[PDB]
């Protein structure tokens, strides 16, 4: 595939960094989805704003989780299959946790939003297309977690 070569040679580029990266991710996801927000309850407590969630040490692990899972999609992502089991556990954890599967796709947008902002020119159609159908097959496995 070409689209497997854009999405590895994309992905260099931000797991450089990849807690900086995430940051923005989260932050765009809280301004599209505030009610996101409520949905990490680290010691009983909310956060009240979203900037309130950059400076709790287990918000930011939970970034750098995040940006793991992807990266093991990146280097998978000629076959996907081997993690599917993986996301659909991933998945049913995330359920129990509140998100609903039509958050997924703002999450994605997110992902999109960071990608396009640390590549700008080099962040062509067919990249974001290659993301989206990567992006695409990782909900479709966490979705199998939705099923009961
Ligand atoms: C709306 C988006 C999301 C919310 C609200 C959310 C919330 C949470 C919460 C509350 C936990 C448990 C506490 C913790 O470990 O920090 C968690 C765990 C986790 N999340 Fe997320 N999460 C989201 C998206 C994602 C995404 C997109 C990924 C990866 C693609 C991800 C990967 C993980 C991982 C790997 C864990 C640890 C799971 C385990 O093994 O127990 N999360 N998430």
């Amino acid at each position: 595939r070409p689209e497997s070569e854009l999405i590895r040679q994309s992905w260099r580029v931000v797991s450089r960094s990849p807690l900086e990266h995430g940051t923005v991710l989260f932050a765009r996801l809280f301004a599209l989805e505030p009610s996101l927000l409520p949905l990490f309850q680290y010691n009983g407590r909310q956060f009240s704003s979203p900037e309130d969630s950059l400076s709790s040490p287990e918000f930011l692990d939970h970034i750098r989780k995040v940006m793991l899972v992807i990266d093991a999609a990146v280097t998978n992502v000629e076959d996907l299959s081997s993690l599917e089991e993986y996301l659909t556990s991933l998945g049913r954890k995330h359920r129990a946790v509140g998100v609903r599967l039509s958050s997924w796709s703002t999450v994605g947008e997110s992902l999109l939003y960071m990608l396009e902002k640390s590549l700008g020119p080099d962040f062509t159609p067919a990249t974001r297309t290659a993301w989206s159908r990567l992006y695409g097959a990782v909900v479709q496995a966490m979705s199998r977690g939705w099923d009961g």
